[PDB]
């Protein structure tokens, strides 16, 4: 009898390039077999006609309905590598920047500006040539402009008058551009916003990607925020700059990692002002591209999986040593 390790997620995710190349490696382990769901399964399915596992997988993205994923580990109780609860929270900005700041991890400074759809005139918002005002709190240009739905890549940069104000929108890429400059140097005005102060960087973002606590890589991207052309390298792959995190980026790898419950987590950070600041936890995510990572990831679920549950197998486990790389 294997030990059922249980991958619960759409499709696009199921059958990417990453997660074939970990689930091909998690599978050489001598006691598990992997169980991937079905997509038609995941939507069509009750959960009480889902595959068993006694480790689960899963993960929300588009069209994911966690509420079903929620009600099977409910049922089956199986041990959850990413927590589903914590996946309701991560698609809400307010949420992810309450956590944050309740774990005393540095972010920007922010503001929530609510807006009731029916009355968009009606909320705390003062504005001028030059800044905001969010429930009293002034924000010079620059500033950025979050929808409150983290799901929402609409994120907005207000340029200063003394930089020919105007904004860049950033988006989910096409093609070869992350963003575009508009003329428009007022905000929107429909929506719930967070408004956070601009955090001056080299041009770079730090892209971080755990797999349980203790490790996490890191690599740079071209921030989409002042120009919006993907960098592509020889092969069409977008390129990316090595980083070695710092002991307090290790840290905070580490708070994010167990303050969101999410064993695989992918969050951004800004290397400004000699610090380091969270903008965003977007929870489950892999590396991309990286033969080493693959190895890495996949030893370290399998070796998850088999510390918390060889025992209750009677299977033989000494737990082994990892980088933290
Ligand atoms: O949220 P991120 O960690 O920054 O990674 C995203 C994410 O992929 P993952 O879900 O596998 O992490 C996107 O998926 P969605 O959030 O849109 O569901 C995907 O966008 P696609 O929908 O276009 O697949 C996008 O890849 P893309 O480069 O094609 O925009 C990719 O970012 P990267 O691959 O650039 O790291
Ligand atoms: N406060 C900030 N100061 C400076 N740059 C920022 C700030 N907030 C976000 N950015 C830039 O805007 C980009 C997108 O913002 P982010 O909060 O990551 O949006 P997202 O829509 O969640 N992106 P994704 O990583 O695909 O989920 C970041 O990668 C930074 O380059
Ligand atoms: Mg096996
Ligand atoms: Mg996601
Ligand atoms: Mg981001
Ligand atoms: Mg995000």
């Amino acid at each position: 009898r294997q030990i059922v390790v249980g991958i619960c997620s759409m499709a696009k995710k199921s059958k990417s390039k990453p997660m074939k190349e970990i689930l091909e490696r998690i599978s050489l382990f001598k006691y598990i077999t992997v169980v991937v769901f079905e997509e038609e399964v995941i939507l069509n399915e009750p959960v009480e006609n889902w595959p068993l596992c006694d480790c689960l997988i899963s993960f929300h993205s588009k069209g994911f309905p966690l509420d079903k994923a929620v009600a099977y580990a409910k049922l089956r109780n199986p041990f959850v590598i990413n927590d589903l609860n914590m996946q309701y929270l991560i698609q809400d900005r307010r949420e992810v920047y309450s956590i944050l700041q309740a774990e005393g991890i540095l972010l920007p400074r922010y503001a929530i500006l609510n807006r009731d759809p029916n009355n968009p005139k009606e909320c705390n918002l003062i504005e001028g040539e030059d800044h905001v005002e969010v429930n009293g709190e002034v924000f010079q240009k620059p500033f950025v402009e979050k929808p409150v739905s983290a799901e929402d890549h609409n994120v907005y940069i207000y340029y200063p008058t003394s930089a020919g104000g105007g904004s860049q929108r950033l988006f989910r890429k096409i093609g070869s551009r992350s963003s575009v400059y508009s003329p428009e140097s007022n905000v929107r005005k429909t929506g719930s916003y967070i408004y956070e102060e601009f955090m001056p960087t080299d041009g770079t973002d730090v892209k971080v990607y755990t797999v349980g606590p203790d490790y996490a890589h890191a690599e740079a991207r071209k921030s989409p925020a002042l120009d919006g052309k993907v960098e592509r390298d020889s092969e069409g792959k977008e390129v990316r700059y090595p980083v070695i995190l710092n002991a307090r980026e290790k840290l905070i790898a580490w708070k994010v990692c167990l303050a969101f419950k999410q064993t695989v987590c992918g969050f951004d950070l800004l290397r400004a002002n000699g610090q380091s600041y969270v903008c965003d936890v977007n929870g489950f995510s892999f590396v991309k591209n990286s033969m080493k990572y693959y190895d890495d990831c996949a030893k370290i679920l399998g070796n998850i999986v088999m510390r918390e549950l060889a025992p209750q197998f009677h299977i033989p486990w000494s737990i082994p040593l990892e980088a933290e790389d």
